[PDB]
């Protein structure tokens, strides 16, 4: 009983296993059009499905890459030719961390009340070259509203830093459909944003990473990228293709209610244990943080595993100060419902 | 017309193509199986399959990537941890120097008949902590004899040094069939290997890079990459097994005489051109060299453009002495037949004139 990683396991609906159902035709398709057609299309579903209708769509612009952290990996590179220190939202995805701290960049913590609630400081600012958002945010779900979206590019613009967003979570919340791209291109800032297909549907991890960038970004991307691929299989891109107008024709609609069932199991499962709470309660992303007394969340990892439940202790999303998260673990909700109940039946009683 | 990128365009084989019309079983395989389970027999089809037997078979020995430069990449920034510089073949696939310069490693040139007929001296293994070879070469297709494989290791693990090997083409020549895991692990240097099934089969960039190394690397490669992966899809894991017992079962012969028949195209195409000659002519890779002396690789690669075909001029190959590849092309065989001989027909008529 899996409930740890963030990527999709639960079955794929009807409309789904039929897009699984033509793979051999999309593999004719893939075979016989320019690769360029398929990618332009895929990405114009994608992103117009999301609400981002005023992404860069000239051939080049948008980069597709094998994943997410693929992205990650070129920008934190062509970070550190020009950049020493980066802030970074905390608690966060670790690996972000870990890829620009590996790529020889400092990491300057901002906490999510600072970054939501208030303009950066200038001290702040006038440290680091580039601001890194994940929204909506892994694991609490908060989505970087469209006011502060905008003031943040703008604070971004007259300092000379970078606005560099994640967004793979966007697909689960309607909040962050608003247009990202308009906002980052009036601010007129140096920005990047890394857009991901690969926690949305359940598609064995066949997915990509998309890496849009401003004309000026000034960062050494596009020769990096090119350094690592050429681009993603046109078969994957024509499988992103129908499984984003499989979401526009009601299956996004559908998954919104499926992690918003799965959300009120755990939720319901519980809530009634004295203690326990949930600190993200308009989170609607596919993880759920559960918080506890009386425990750390490594002991209720350790405790989980003797009954063969597999969760996350929080400790690691807090990159910066991993004590913050001790008191709660992460859930993965992208799972069929039944496995999920039982899991967390098992953790009712662990607590 | 494309004869330039190495990549697999041929049509699928029928033992292939009936692959493909079944990856919705495929699919539902994934679904159901746990992924290590298909890796593990992914990766036992196709290590078997080029006779690669003594590779490490036990989980989490070989990690999965979504290609070989991902691989390259981890490997690269693994390296910069703790090592300065690195003598690599020349020439070879250029992206190899643009990963490792661009990881911050400095480079010392090894030229072939250097790497291949003599020992390295010792001047060279006190100055670079890591030697990388590219074996079947590209695009040479020059493959590393096992002999010399094996004082290479040797060498190595005289002195702390690390053995990279890119085996890319390793498919397309038996010669390099001899099981290397064997003889890496018997000479005891510090070593890593990356398989890549994505330049055999025509399989739309579905593919895999395979990370293999020793566990005394003394380099933090599963750190770097657990931060870029979990793991490749159980798709694409599949595909390879099925494509590795499809090639065990008469396909690889078959990619074989394929080949060899795309480069006899080539080679009776132009031998006959005054000038023209072939310098690899024992290669067996799914690229072809063409030198000329009376002129540029780039002016015939410029003039194949204004005739719409698109091919590689070979300067780009010596990343150290471009000037080195200043008389060659280099032309991709992993073609239909028809397509590639339209190609070479219209570069002959160039060099005729
Ligand atoms: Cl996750
Ligand atoms: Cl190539
Ligand atoms: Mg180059």
């Amino acid at each position: 009983l899996n409930i740890a990683d963030g990527h999709a396991r639960q079955a794929l609906s009807p409309g789904q296993q039929k897009i699984v159902n033509e793979l051999p035709v999309l593999w004719a398709e893939s075979e016989q059009r320019p690769v360029q057609q398929i990618e332009s299309e895929a990405h114009q579903a994608y992103f117009t499905l999301l609400g981002q209708h005023g992404y860069p769509a000239e051939p080049g612009r948008v980069l597709s890459c094998y994943s997410s952290s693929v992205s990650m990996e070129i920008l934190a590179r062509s970070l550190s030719a020009s950049v020493d220190r980066v802030a970074l939202v905390h608690p966060t995805f670790d690996n972000i961390a870990d890829l620009l701290r590996g790529n020889g960049l400092d990491l300057v913590p901002v906490e999510e009340d600072a970054l939501h609630g208030a303009d950066l400081s200038a001290e702040l600012l006038s440290s680091v070259g580039c601001v890194f958002v994940t929204t909506p945010n892994n694991p609490t779900g908060r989505v970087l509203a469209e006011e502060r979206l905008r003031r943040l590019a703008e604070q971004c613009a007259e300092h000379g830093t970078v606005l560099a967003l994640d967004t793979s979570f966007r697909g689960f919340d309607a909040a962050a459909h608003y247009d990202h791209y308009a906002v980052l291109q009036e601010a007129g800032c140096r920005w990047v944003v890394i857009e991901d297909t690969g926690k949305l549907w359940p598609t064995l991890d066949l997915k990509a990473g998309l890496l849009v960038f401003s004309e000026d970004i000034g960062l050494p991307v596009e020769k990096i990228y090119s350094d690592i691929l050429l681009g993603v299989s046109p078969l994957i891109l024509a499988l992103i293709r129908e499984f984003s107008r499989d979401a526009a024709d009601g299956g996004l609609a559908d998954l919104h209610a499926f992690i918003l069932h799965n959300r009120s199991v755990v939720r319901r499962a519980l809530a009634g244990v004295e203690g326990v709470s949930f600190p993200d309660p308009e989170s609607r992303s596919s993880v759920e943080r559960v918080a506890f007394a009386g425990r750390t969340g490594t002991e209720v990892w350790e405790e989980l595993q003797r009954h063969h439940v597999f969760a996350l202790p929080c400790r690691q999303f807090h990159w910066a100060e991993p004590s913050d998260g001790d008191h709660m673990v992460r859930i993965a909700l992208s799972r069929s419902t039944e496995p999920l109940e039982k899991s967390v039946q098992v953790l009712r009683t662990v607590l």
